[PDB]
């Protein structure tokens, strides 16, 4: 079958903003996260073909990974905080709805939620 396009990383139609949340977004929590022993799966888009995961794409329709993430990040294509949050929460989300509970891979994104939730509780004040 054939991989869908990757989301956009920057739309020159979208309003851009870079926010102290948003800094700590990219150099804090992103930069945590992506070093994890378990980051690499999440770390680009799913290549269903190449990764020989069935019908991924049929019951994926809003996929999301790390590296768009950081590229929206670096682009300043976020108004806020919460739509960045939003991003990372949808990848878990997909994890979770398109493998088996149990599963390593679903395990991995446990661990890296665990850690993202306690990055998160200590996002700073808007300055
Ligand atoms: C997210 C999008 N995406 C990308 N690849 C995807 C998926 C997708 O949604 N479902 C998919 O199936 N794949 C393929 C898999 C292939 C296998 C790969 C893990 N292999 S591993 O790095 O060698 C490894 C790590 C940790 C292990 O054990 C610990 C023990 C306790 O806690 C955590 C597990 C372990 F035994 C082996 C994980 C991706």
């Amino acid at each position: 079958s054939m991989n869908p396009p990757p989301p956009e990383t920057s739309n020159p139609n979208k309003p851009k903003r870079q926010t102290n949340q948003l800094q700590y977004l990219l150099r804090v929590v992103l930069k945590t996260l992506w070093k994890h022993q378990f980051a690499w799966p999440f770390q680009q888009p799913v290549d269903a073909v190449k990764l020989n995961l069935p019908d991924y794409y049929k019951i994926i329709k809003t996929p999301m990974d790390m590296g768009t993430i950081k590229k929206r990040l670096e682009n300043n294509y976020y108004w806020n905080a919460q739509e960045c949050i939003q991003d990372f929460n949808t990848m878990f989300t997909n994890c979770y709805i398109y493998n088996k509970p149990g599963d390593d891979i679903v395990l991995m994104a446990e661990a890296l939620e665990k850690l993202f939730l306690q990055k998160i509780n200590e996002l700073p004040t808007e300055e």
